[PDB]
């Protein structure tokens, strides 16, 4: 009730079972998509428990926005509490995955046939988890290539902001991040992101760049309120992209 005088909720006659939902996707390792599950799971084929199913069976269970569908001649595989699959084409802009709207019974929790089955609930926006490449265009300017269009959604890109989006490691060790320029640390232009370091910091072979854990401001697509990026299983090497001087000592040299 909405007042003090109301009765309490009491014990159920029979213990109620929990229908599992679909966790946030938060994976794009290319086009290979990984969907994390709240627990261990297994498919139900021919009254038995098996980890591998085909595209025809797999398409019944899941649905995507923008008409993706799963790739033909491929096997959806579950290992641990994760689900691994491939799509018809690379996803550009937002995409969403969800459990079959008209119900389904092939995907069940536990590692046996007795356990419950999945249901629709709500969607799971897919977050990019990889970068294309990056290079040094100057001694303190480093430009990174996002796989898709992005947007920061009007956030002022002070140094307090940039440290949350992107970071530049030294010598491939995560304990020596490099200071940014307190003036204008970063900027965004479609697929290109600018990183400006401090005057004392300089580029050297072996550095690595990545998205800092907890990013929330950089997003996908043009519209705000979409999902941000996440960290990748391996950092992106930084390659040289500038030269100091080119001069003609001889006419043939």
């Amino acid at each position: 009730g909405s007042a003090n005088t109301a009765p309490a909720y009491k014990a159920l006659a029979t213990a109620a079972v929990i229908v599992p939902n679909l966790y946030k996707a938060v994976a794009s390792a290319g086009d290979t998509i990984l969907i994390t599950l709240p627990a261990a799971s297994t498919f139900v084929v021919s009254g038995s428990a098996v980890l591998s199913v085909s595209d025809t069976v797999c398409n019944t269970i899941l649905t995507f926005t923008n008409s993706k569908t799963v790739k033909s001649g491929t096997n959806c595989v579950i290992t641990g509490a994760v689900l691994s699959l491939t799509l018809n084409s690379a996803i550009t802009d937002q995409t969403t995955v969800t459990i079959n709207s008209g119900g389904q019974t092939t995907l069940v929790s536990g590692t046996g046939t007795t356990g419950p089955a999945y249901k629709a609930g709500t969607a799971a926006p897919i977050s990019p988890a990889y970068l294309t490449s990056a290079a040094a265009r100057s001694a303190t300017s480093i430009v990174v290539t996002l796989p898709f269009t992005s947007t920061v959604n009007g956030a002022t890109l002070t140094k307090a902001t940039c440290d949350t989006i992107v970071e530049v490691l030294n010598g491939g060790d995560a304990t020596k991040p490099r200071t940014l320029d307190s003036g204008t640390p970063c900027t965004l232009a479609t697929t290109l992101l600018t990183v400006n370091l401090a005057a004392t910091e300089s580029f050297a072979p072996g550095d690595t760049v990545r998205i800092k854990s907890g990013n929330t401001v950089l997003l996908i697509g043009s519209a705000g309120g979409n999902a941000p990026y996440v960290q990748a299983t391996t950092a992106t090497p930084i390659a040289l992209g500038y030269v100091t001087s080119s001069i003609a000592t001889k006419a043939t040299e």
